[PDB]
């Protein structure tokens, strides 16, 4: 499993949640302010 432990830190996030990675992918896009639309 990859819900904690075994994560394999990829030099850019450890825990690496897959649902939180879509929320982190989400916010990754929305880390500008007005450059999404």
């Amino acid at each position: 499993k990859y819900y904690g432990n075994g994560v394999h830190c990829t030099k850019s996030g450890c825990s690496v949640n897959w649902g939180e990675a879509f929320s982190a992918g989400v916010h990754r896009l929305a880390n500008g302010g007005n450059g999404f639309w």
